[PDB]
C-alpha cells in the first residue's frame, strides 16, 4: 500500500477515464479518453489532475496502478481574484484508509498556496451529510446557503439557438 | 453598441463595473482586486465589454461579462459565467441579450456543452432573464451546494 501522489501526464488518460467511471458508481459518462488528452494536455489545459499510483504488488485486480485522483482547475471571483476549484476527488474503496486522500488534500492545499489562491471551492450534494461533515471538519462553509447563491446552467441546445 | 473582448486598457472600466455589480450583490466592501490584478491575471479569466459610440462623464464601456473555462468529468469543457452587469441607464433590450449571444458563440467554439453560473436567491430579474433562455436551477435539480475552504484552513492542511 505504498503509494505516491503526482501530477497526471498524457500517458495517464486511460486511467483517469477509468477512475471517472469508478467515481460515477459513487452518471452518463460520455467523455472519452481522446477528450481527456486534448483537453488536458494542450497548450491551454482545461483541468489538472493529481493521481495516486501504487506499485505492482498492490495493483488492482484488473492490473492497474492508478487508484485515486483529484481533478481541479483555477477560477476567479471579482471580489478576491484567484481560487482553486476542486471538481472531483476520489479514491478507490479498497485503497482508502492508507493516507492517500489526506496526502492529496495536503498537496492541493500546497498548490493553492503556490497559486496565492484565497480559497478552494467545490460542490457537495445537499443531502450528503457525511461529505458535508468531512469538509466542515476541515473548515468548510456552505456558501450557497450562508450567502444565498444558487447554481444554474444553460445547456447546449439553448447556447446553439443564441449563437445562431 | 458593440460587444468585444476586453483589452488591457479596459481594466479601469471593468473594475468600475465590478464595483457597481458588487453593490447590487451587497458585496462592494469585498472587492479587494485592483486594476493591477486585473492586468496581471487577465493579460485566469476573460472579459467581454459592451462599448457604445458615451456616459455623461465620458465612459464608453457600459457593460461587461467575465468568464472562464471549467471542466466536468462526465461531459468535458464547460463555459463558466462569473459576472455579468449592464449599467442602469443602458438596460433596455439588446446589451444583456447580445452579451449572452456572444458568450454562446464562445461556448460553441470551445465545444462547451453547457454554461454554468451562480444567481442570488432573491434575484428574480436575473432568474427570469436566464430562465427565459432555457436555464435550469442545478441547486434544485441536482441538489448542489457551493462550499468553500478559505486560505487559513488550506494553510492548516498544507502544513499538517
Amino acid at each position: 500500500a505504498k503509494f505516491v501522489i503526482r501530477p497526471a501526464t498524457a500517458a495517464d488518460c486511460s486511467d483517469i477515464l477509468r477512475l471517472i467511471k469508478e467515481l460515477a458508481k459513487y452518471e452518463q459518462v460520455i467523455l472519452t479518453e481522446k477528450d481527456l488528452l486534448e483537453d488536458g494536455f494542450g497548450e491551454h489545459p482545461f483541468y489538472h489532475c493529481l493521481v495516486a499510483e501504487v506499485p505492482k504488488e498492490h495493483w488492482t485486480p484488473e492490473g492497474h496502478s492508478i487508484v485515486g485522483f483529484a481533478m481541479y482547475y483555477f477560477t476567479y471571483d471579482p471580489w478576491i481574484g484567484k481560487l482553486l476549484y476542486l471538481e472531483d476527488f476520489f479514491v478507490m474503496s479498497d485503497y482508502r484508509g492508507f493516507g492517500i486522500g489526506s496526502e492529496i488534500l495536503k498537496n492541493l492545499s500546497q498548490v493553492a498556496m503556490r497559486c496565492r489562491c484565497s480559497s478552494m471551492h467545490f460542490l457537495v450534494a445537499e443531502w450528503n451529510e457525511p461529505s458535508i461533515n468531512f469538509y466542515k471538519r476541515r473548515g468548510a462553509s456552505d456558501l450557497s446557503s450562508e450567502e444565498g447563491w444558487r447554481l444554474f446552467k444553460i445547456d447546449k441546445e439553448y447556447l446553439l439557438k443564441m449563437a445562431t
